[PDB]
């Protein structure tokens, strides 16, 4: 008999786990418990801070919510107006010395006229081809060229996506992009070229909110805090080392054993196969493919430069910098960096030179957060990547050579992106149902490995819906039909459902 | 204060309401009650019997289930193996002296060769058009022609559907037919013609089950019996006469008032609007179109004739009979008609003449169930429709002139089919959200008026899902996404969910 | 017995008749003779002159030759280098205040951007339709819209062609435009728009040559002069009044009768039918359609204005002027108008004012030649057309209100354009075979009525090939296969053939 | 000074050369002369006879005339109605034990039904592809598959054309086949399959006429006989051994020298180059490809078998016989073989064995003419080809094993077919202009090497038109525009033209 017995055990306290925990707590029927090897919940949606006081998320994290349930839990966790800052979704592509507003193809009027000719000719070919197309594209690359034409594909989406996924576009599937037909909007693109028009895809109704304090990690600390503490085990005491699927028993690192009836596992599924000592499953999970994420943070002295402005996140297809995305993290919250009165010496200049004195000077400060991908097809020299990033900041005119850097941050995250390879679905259909038949719900960004439902809201809801399937026989819609949940407003499920209203009478 | 108060009131004890009640009963959370004006549950899924002992459903009723929950409840209600009979899904189209196996287009090799040429030529046009098509069809009629070509369309789907819907095919929408591309399988059709194939689309795979006793109606009597009797109110005592939406009160025939927090109404939504005395809603519901259904039943003396055989249901596009569909109802169960030793006189011969004797003679007996549609665009003379049907049976060679008729049956059902008109959705998206804002879930064949989710299993699950929305925040998939639920096996929701397992432990 | 007898008689000494005569003269086999009612040869390729010394062709006459034979005869007739002036084929379309270089669609960057957007959208539509086209266009109008798209059609080719043909574009055939597929060059059009580029379809190798003296009329006087004078009969003495097909006898106005074995008739085929007193042919030829041509000339004082420059001919789609084409005839040769020392009084200003002084002043002078069409669907007020043309010159900014007009010219030509109506070929293929059966070769712009082989070189060769068919059994390729002769340089037939070389030896 | 001087010299007295002779003789202008190394005119359109009295053409020779001029000369040469026999153009394809009427694809209803399905499926693919096609086929093979689909292509046109051309379909061009669109008549082909119908492409108005005596060779002997004898030189005395193009001198084998002004050469152009000792032209003409033709004749005892009947010529796609075509030559004329009264011994039985009796016996007799091709890509065993042919006749059921063979014939013609390779035109446009520059008109089947104008009538007119170009400046239409002359009735040029009529007056 194990030390502890619950109906439903949840492994992991990132968004997916916390989602399961929240729904279990709401339903208040089956017994449950949640464990995590980290003392601080949040997983990949956590936040670090440098010794100089600059915060960094695990890369650019912008919330877009497809679900009212997710909203409910965030509102409950951070109920005050001044718990949040609201920003428009402002983004650009760096290309040929220019900041080109998203969406890229609608804004190529910024490029030289000869580039415009190349871009439109390419898209004309794609339009005429789309007119007689009667097959869906098989790879990501085919999708891109059918959607954009050669010229435009080559300027942005092809080289950008290699820098992101650390595999060639030709190696990825394309179903994960949705059911929209791969064909260009020739008229829209040429109309903006003729008119000499730029138009970004944001405005007063395209916004996001970001926590006032603690970065993205502040959300999940606050959400976890609404759970009954005696049902959590966070830290070394909550680290899973063994999963005996046949016994329905989990062993923690300190020797604690937990018997369960149903298992919701949100750790990476390759890690779960190892913890299960299941050589068949280990074999299968090793066929999955993922990339690692290097997060680089740069803290900079000065009031925000005009060239930077209200920019939120930025894309970099070109090979004059190693990162694929930059985030002006200091724009998200004034508390992502020190106040202007805080004194800090200059660590280095952007040109790499190490400055005159050790004099601590005042602010204000601003902050850049960068992401570089790594995989077996794309190695990264960890010793030089910080310096290479900083030079990239100078090449892209984000920093002047003389800009003063007062803090740096670098951290490698092993599992960063679950890759939509051609082989992904074939491998998953061999893994997830096998786990299912042992009463294991493996779910999450790496729990079920599907990037298209891999955001904080998706993840949270994969946990919520797993519980709902376990308890109420609900359909796991986010897991099995990403196009369905991404194409609608999911308003039906709330943090207070009729069941709780009726019961409280 | 009302005579009775419940959390959830269900109006109607046809399949939809019984679905709602079964789910309420399983959850055993909020209090509830179900009412019906009829002492016998079942609605349009009920069964009548003639004084001579011939059973008739409300037209041809064949169950194809898309849901495990539905199967669960049927198994619970009729658990013995000999509660059911299994049959292959055998259907034909009557065309030009021929019984043509479904699907019609795959079996036109039974038609004269000159007409096969016309058909194939037409379908060749349709295939060539579909290759360059860049729009969806807008009407039922365009869908038919794109799928079949002109010639095949003119032989079956066009004239048949007018005889069913009692509106032209040009006046209906086609979204209700699902998302498959409107395009011909030219190779399948020509292959069968060239090979002279007459192959029906049924086998050991394609089966249905039918109750051993009581007709389709026996299913719903059995399901209803699993409900706690004291929470039911069936008969004149259960007739709703008034719905006060603003006070959330219902008033019955005898004067009983019932307060509710949430209402699930499965009566026809135009009757609901009148019962609400809501003038705006009355106006909107009068804009919905529907056809009435006449059910004619004929009991015949004799062992099953060879020409009839294992036939189950039959379509009639042609002009020599008033019915659109016939069912060999005596094939569905040997208890649908009297035993061989039962003695009955002959009422008439099929050509209308008087029998040589009025004495009672023994059987065996077989039985025919027919359907005739009625609408404002298509009157039906009640006084002659029985005789016209019987003449139809001679014209179609289902009966010889000499066949002895020992029982007849006719009944008119006012609300028969909810019509998928072009206007339907425009009207419905104004009705249902208004009822929704008053905590009224109007659901069912005429509760929500959508034929594509209008079968017994669909209806039952509309009730089930309305309750799941009310109590557990579930998405109403069957109501809002017909294509979704019809295109998959719906296995997650069971009559025993985790919720009940965990509680009983 | 008649007054004269020849093997081959040619009626008419325009380009077609002179072609017949040159070939007969070269062959020097059968006896022949040519007649015309005008003392001066040349027909519609003749030239008039005002009392003030301004020459005018019958509207814009620019030579492009498809034949080395035609070249030989022109070179023979005007053998000196200073008999000719060479120019680039410079043309523009007047549209919304602008002179738009031909071809129009390649130069719409000069229009407002909003209008460019509509043009390009229309041509995108046309390109996509062209990609799946499987039928030929049936009308001139369909051909135009399939080539340009709606927007560009409406700006130029639709309204311009009504002003030319004096019939709607929907009433004309399009086979006459040749075998090229009706499809747009979308890339060419969008490329020039994107580059803000203008580009005419002329250059150092896209030229024409014009006669130094006497205008186009000089060519045919010179050609005629190479014939044996006693085989010609020009003037009132050469006017044909009657043609007796059955006796093969022509009667002239002074009563002279001519016997022939074969007849080459280049008069308008509807005049020929009347001359034949053939009521059937009269009926048939009356079914043909043609428009009349008003030629208006304006002599202007002053050196060539900068705004005019090297412009040769000009198209006018718009409703602010009555002419469809303008020619800067003073650019074709310095001898088309008086020398600068010549003194002329000013007749009126361009705005209609009297001049300040009626004294004769010197030049230099320049000169504009205009064309206005007339038909039963488009009447022309003969009394006001000159003043209307001059007002039109101000509206289009060719003349300033102050410009001094010193000479005017107006002549109406009954048969100007033979119209490629839908009915043309149906009619012609009854007329020409009946004439052929009578040994009558009816050939020429109105002799055989096909505009696509209606230029000077075509006409000339129609007469040559008619002779060659009569004598040597040659195919009449220009007559029957316009696309053939227009699509190649016809080099085989020369003014000196092998027959004449071997003969002299 | 040479031994003889003429204006025009004609080398060769096959149909091309004789065409040039006949036209020069008609024109009666320049002096001329025609030479041939054979005493008997006709070239590849001549006829051999066996010692047993069986005639054989050089393979199947059936005349279809595109030209009135050709008809005139044939009529002149053989003016009596008993000089000719008329037959319907009856042909079949031998396929899977059956004689299938031409055209093959309209008659596949004769094949097994499963095979018909495969044929129709293939042609459906081809129809759907043709509907969106916007490129022209580049190879013979590509053309075939687009016209017929894969199934039908593999049954006949692909294997047949390899047996004919002795090169793969993938290595030949397809322009030579005309301008018709490469697309299937799906409706026609499926209609005949559905109706179970066969239909040949012959009847009362689809006939050919054949000479009563002397085989096809009798035409050209007779046509030659109408020429002035003194202007001809046929035999060893007329064999050309040297051409000196710079001297315009030809030397014959007996050392006679002829000077010319213009040369019409109808010998194979690769032989012409050698005779010119022009190393450059030799190099180029060696780039042309051609196949050799083996003619085999078999004379058979007995009246014409029922299985043979009215069959004229036959196609053999399959591997069980080496020949690609067979002609029932005894059907073309009763005088193509001995009369019944003629006594001949049996040489062998069709199974290859010795006859029972060696005694001469009577007829009647019939006769089969076979064609086998050969090239560097398809070698033929010359030593066994007769026996292999006769076994092929047994394999195809044209001959019974017991049939008695009374005469055999075999002859190899080195230059049999000028092959339409992909390279043909690139080479010819290097050859023909270079010869033209030297006043050499190289014309005819191997004179100018274009199979699409390589029949007797084409050849004859290539000679006629070359002369017409030389003397009257005519366009060489047959040479340069095969589609033009083949797509019309060429009626303008007659054996008596206007020139001769007017001269006789």
């Amino acid at each position: 008999h194990p030390d502890i017995s619950v109906d439903v055990l949840v492994i992991g306290a990132g968004p997916t786990g916390l989602g399961a925990a929240k729904r279990l707590n709401q339903i208040d029927g089956p017994s449950w418990m949640i464990v995590d090897s980290n003392e601080t919940p949040g997983g990949l949606a956590s936040t670090d801070v440098t010794p100089e006081g600059f915060l960094y998320d695990v890369g650019g994290h912008v919330i877009f919510s497809h679900y009212k349930y997710f909203d409910d839990c965030l509102d409950e966790a951070l109920p005050k107006e001044d718990d949040w800052y609201t920003h428009q979704r402002i983004s650009y592509v760096r290309c040929q010395g220019q900041w080109v507003p998203a969406p890229f193809q609608n804004n190529i009027s910024m490029l030289p006229k000869e580039e415009q000719v190349k871009c439109i000719d390419g898209m004309i070919d794609a339009a005429l081809e789309a007119r007689v197309a009667n097959t869906k594209p098989k790879t990501f690359d085919e999708w891109i060229v059918r959607m954009m034409g050669t010229g435009i594909a080559d300027l942005f989406m092809r080289p950008y996506n290699f820098k992101v996924w650390a595999v060639p576009t030709t190696k990825m599937q394309c179903a994960w992009l949705g059911e929209r037909v791969a064909a260009p909007n020739l008229k829209a693109v040429t109309t903006n070229v003729i008119l000499g028009k730029t138009a970004g895809n944001w405005g007063p109704n395209a916004t996001f909110r970001f926590p006032a304090r603690g970065g993205t990690g502040g959300i999940w600390i606050a959400v976890a805090n609404t759970l009954p503490k005696e049902k959590t085990r966070f830290g070394e005491k909550g680290k899973v080392t063994k999963v005996n699927a046949n016994n329905k028993t989990v062993t923690l690192q300190d020797g604690t054993t937990i018997g369960y009836k149903k298992l919701v596992s949100t750790m990476a599924v390759d890690f779960l196969a190892e913890a299960m000592n299941d050589q068949e499953l280990v074999g299968l999970t090793k066929q999955l493919f993922y990339s690692s994420t290097h997060v680089i943070g740069v803290g900079v002295r000065g009031s925000r430069p005009e060239r930077i402005g209200d920019k939120c996140w930025l894309y970099f297809p070109e090979d004059n910098c190693p990162f694929y995305r930059a985030t002006i993290f200091s724009n998200y919250s004034p508390y992502n960096q020190p106040e202007a009165s805080a004194a800090l010496p200059t660590m280095q200049l952007a040109d790499g030179s190490r400055p005159q004195s050790t004099e601590a000077k005042e602010g204000p400060y601003w902050s850049i957060m960068l992401e570089v991908s790594e995989s077996s097809m794309k190695p990264v020299n960890q010793e030089t990547i910080l310096a290479d990033c900083i030079q990239g900041l100078v090449n892209t005119e984000m920093l002047k050579p003389t800009d003063e850097i007062v803090s740096t941050y670098h951290r490698r995250f092993d599992h960063g992106y679950p890759t939509p390879t051609l082989e992904r679905e074939g491998t998953l259909t061999q893994i997830l149902p096998k786990l299912q038949d042992k009463d294991i719900w493996s779910r999450g960004r790496f729990g079920s490995w599907r990037y298209e439902v891999g955001n904080q809201d998706h993840s949270f809801m994969l946990g919520v819906e797993a519980v709902d399937n376990i308890v109420n026989g609900a359909v796991e819609l986010t897991l099995n039909y990403p196009d369905f949940v991404n194409g609608r407003q999911n308003t039906e499920r709330r943090l207070v459902d009729g069941a709780q209203v009726f019961a409280k009478s």
